Order: C-alpha cells, then sequence, then structure tokens
C-alpha cells in the first residue's frame, strides 16, 4: 500500500511510548504470510533486537530477543486475533515491565522487558504485509 | 527490484519446462529472510499447491504440496547454496519424475513430482526478496 516494506523508521521508546501499525497481509492465511515486526538497537538492520514479534497468520506468534547476533529464548503463542483477509490495527505499549500487544483494540500478547526499551533506536515493520499507517508517540 | 512481489503468472509446465528466477533478499541473513515459489493449479492464491518451495536463507529449505488444501508431507534440506547479501539465479527444471532445483547453476534441491506437471496453472513467487527476472520456457 502507501508505506514502503520492508518500513524502517528511527525511533525512541520509553515507559508510555507506543507503536501503532495499521496494515493488510498480502496472502490469504492458508498461504502462512508472515507479519514481522523488529525493536532494533541501531539502525543497522544486522543489529540488536530488543523485541522481536513474528505473526505467522492463522497460525501462532513468536516473541524474541536478539543480543549480540544471537537468539535468545523464544516465546510462542498460539492467540491469533487476526482476521483472514482483513486490515488490522497493531498497537504495541511500553509499560515499565513489558511490551503490551494490542490488536485492533483487545489485549493479546505480552514480553517483559529483556533490555531496557531505552536502548531501542529504530523499528522495522517486514514480511508478507502492505503498510497503510505506522506512528510512534513521542 | 523491478519486478512486482509477490508475483504472479499464469503458466503451463512439462517435461524439458525451466522456469528461472533472478533475484535477491531484502534482508542479510541473521534476519532469517524467506522466498516462496509456488506451482499452484488455478490463478487464485488459495488454490492447491503441486509444488512448493521454501528457503530461510541461511537457515533451510522446505518443500511440499498442498492437496485439497491440506500441506502434505514436508521434506527438508539444510543444503544452502545461498550467498549471504547476493543476487541469486534460480532454475526449475521439469524432469520426468522430478523437478529439479538449480540455484547459480549448481543442482541443490529435488523433489519427485506427486501431482502431474500439466495439472499447474500459475507459479507465485514472493516473500522477502525483490525480483528482476521471471521466466517459463515454452
Amino acid at each position: 500500500s502507501l508505506l514502503p516494506v520492508p518500513y524502517t523508521e528511527a525511533a525512541s521508546l520509553s515507559t508510555g511510548s507506543t507503536v501503532t501499525i495499521k496494515g493488510r497481509p498480502l496472502a490469504c492465511f492458508l498461504n502462512d504470510p508472515y507479519l514481522q515486526v523488529d525493536f532494533h538497537t541501531e539502525m543497522k538492520e544486522e543489529s540488536d533486537i530488543v523485541f522481536h514479534f513474528q505473526v505467522c497468520f492463522g497460525r501462532r506468534v513468536v516473541m524474541n530477543s536478539r543480543e549480540y547476533g544471537a537468539w535468545k529464548q523464544q516465546v510462542e503463542s498460539k492467540n491469533m486475533p487476526f482476521q483472514d483477509g482483513q486490515e488490522f490495527e497493531l498497537s504495541i505499549s511500553v509499560l515499565p515491565d513489558k511490551y503490551q500487544v494490542m490488536v485492533n483494540g483487545q489485549s493479546s500478547y505480552t514480553f517483559d522487558h529483556r533490555i531496557k526499551p531505552e536502548a531501542v533506536k529504530m523499528v522495522q515493520v517486514w514480511r508478507d504485509i502492505s503498510l497503510t499507517k505506522f506512528n510512534v508517540s513521542y
């Protein structure tokens, strides 16, 4: 859609920040499209990832961090509020102790901070979606 | 790059046909980009898949078919001739008994026919690549 994908934006986060994303999968769920949102420690795509959020639409969500180049403890959820063929609105709120992910207004995933959110310098949104809105509160 | 991704083209295949794809991953291998090539039985994206070829660059290749809407027996290979950050040339040749996948001129994967290649009506190339060339011999 309107915004380029992969989408990369410099960003700063702290308690009270919200990252809001509006988009739509590029394929029906039967084709297992992905969505990925990564909060990076530098502008470079190979930099460490404070928060990795990966949806396989219709299947599961995996969350992790990538520290000194290595993936850490994967977390998995089978919660799937995303609807086949539909636009979604995804909100990621920075709470004192965790990220909270809302999908279409419903609390759907959380992820305890492994690294301070202040380490984030960049957000990348990519894989099999079109993107119409991306916003970071400041 | 030049061709739209996801890329969809109507196609007919038989013994002696070759599908040639030139492209480049959109991310470094550390970010686990995917490439997927699906030979479909109809133009519709949800149609059955005679040959499903999915690369997770730097990790593995999975191959399968999707018959009457259900994924069948997955095959997996850890062969990884693709090079981090590089353009690749992918050739899929239709042999009497199998598909043969060449990567940068080297035989890299094969997949025995589960359904006659004559059932193919469409090829889709998608996931995390840019595409500069797509050709089906006729």
